[PDB]
C-alpha cells in the first residue's frame, strides 16, 4: 500500500521458503547462499520440508548470547540446489528501536499476508514461554498462532523474526549482521 510493504513484499517474493517440521509450518527467511533461519522451538532435525520437498539439513545452530541466553533464532544450513539472494547488507549492526514496522507472513494457512505494526521497541529481556530470552523486540498488535517465523523489517531493514505473542503485544527474535559473517 506504501513504501513499508514495498521493501516488505521485495523481501518476501525472494527471500522467504515455508518449512515445515514436526512442529508445523513456518515461514523461513533465507539470508545468503543455502544459509536461513527459523525461530529456535521450531525443532530443527536432520531433514525439514521446504516448499513442500524434503530437504536435508546441513547445520542448525541454535543461538545463545555471551551469557548463554536464548536468543530464540536457530540459523539452518539447507541441502538445496539454489542460493537465496544475498540480504546481508539489510541486517542491522546494533540493537536499536524502530519506527512503522511490517510483520510479513507466508504459509498454506496464512499466504501473502502483511501487518504494519507500528513503533517496535528494544524490549530486552522476555520470559517467552518459559525460557529467559535477550534481545527481543516488541509491537502493540495481537499476533496470533501462523505467524511465527514472520520477517520484521522498515524501510531497508530487515530487523527480526516474529517468535511469540501475550494476546494483545507480538514479540521478534532481532537479526543482527555479526550472526552472519563467514
Ligand atoms: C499465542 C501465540 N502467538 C504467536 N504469536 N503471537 C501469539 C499470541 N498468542
Amino acid at each position: 500500500m506504501g513504501p513499508g510493504f514495498d521493501f516488505a513484499q521485495a523481501i518476501m517474493k525472494k527471500n522467504t521458503v515455508i518449512a515445515r517440521t514436526e512442529k508445523g509450518e513456518f515461514t523461513m527467511l533465507g539470508v545468503y547462499d543455502r544459509v536461513a533461519v527459523i525461530p529456535t522451538h521450531a525443532s530443527v532435525g536432520e531433514i525439514i520440508y521446504i516448499n513442500d520437498v524434503e530437504t536435508r539439513v546441513l547445520d542448525a545452530c541454535a543461538l545463545r548470547d555471551l551469557t548463554d541466553t536464548n536468543l530464540e533464532i536457530t540459523i539452518v544450513k539447507l541441502d538445496r540446489n539454489q542460493k537465496f539472494r544475498d540480504i546481508r547488507h539489510f541486517l542491522p549492526r546494533c540493537e536499536d528501536d524502530y519506527n512503522d514496522a511490517v510483520l510479513s507472513v507466508h504459509t498454506s494457512k496464512f499466504p501473502n499476508m502483511y501487518i504494519p505494526v507500528g513503533q517496535v521497541t528494544n524490549y530486552g529481556f522476555l520470559n517467552l514461554g518459559g525460557t529467559p530470552t535477550h534481545r527481543i523486540l516488541m509491537y502493540n498488535f495481537p499476533t496470533r498462532a501462523g505467524q511465527c517465523g514472520g520477517v520484521v523489517t522498515t524501510t531497508g531493514k530487515v530487523i527480526g523474526i516474529h517468535v511469540g505473542g501475550n494476546g494483545a503485544q507480538g514479540f521478534a527474535a532481532m537479526l543482527l549482521h555479526s550472526y552472519f559473517t563467514d
